[PDB]
């Protein structure tokens, strides 16, 4: 389990609703780097099921345009960790989160070689919140990341933050 921090007693219900990708970072370049780069993913709205699973929508850069998705990561016996189901089992780690301003989560191929490994900070509103860059820089001093990106409030407006 590289990512060594997860929120404990994370109650996921109270996490539905509106988010934005202020950050990113990565654990290395290519994952990260272009507009279509395979974890260049923007966040848009979180909303648990009944079941306790959670179904995320998100924008990614696709045929020349800025695609609305929609993936489940299924709940696992670790209430902070959710299992993504493609080609691969990609985990999904809640690090922290306040519900109401931020929350940071990480996410890693097991075990790609070396090891990839994406992380963001997602916040409420489209302000750069200072205090949730903090709590994530901090949360990513541990970790090996070699690129990072963040966003100011115009383009956390746009599609694909343009
Ligand atoms: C707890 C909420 C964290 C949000 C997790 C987002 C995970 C993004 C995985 C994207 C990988 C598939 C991209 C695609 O659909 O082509």
């Amino acid at each position: 389990l590289i990512v060594t921090q997860t929120m404990k007693g994370l109650d996921i219900q109270k996490v539905a609703g509106t988010w934005y990708s202020l950050a990113m970072a990565a654990s290395d370049i290519s994952l990260l780097d272009a507009q279509s780069a395979p974890l260049r993913v923007y966040v848009e709205e979180l909303k648990p099921t009944p079941e306790g699973d959670l179904e995320i929508l998100l924008q990614k850069w696709e045929n020349g345009e800025c695609a609305q998705k929609k993936i489940i990561a299924e709940k696992t016996k670790i209430p902070a960790v959710f299992k993504i189901d493609a080609l691969n089992e990609n985990k999904v780690l809640v690090l922290d989160t306040d519900y109401k301003k931020y929350l940071l989560f990480c996410m890693e191929n097991s075990a790609e070689p070396e090891q990839s490994l994406a992380c963001q900070c997602l916040v409420r509103t489209p302000e750069v919140d200072d205090e949730a860059l903090e709590k994530f820089d901090k949360a990513l001093k541990a970790l090996p990341m070699h690129i990072r990106l963040s966003f100011n409030p115009t383009q956390l407006e746009e599609q694909c933050h343009i």
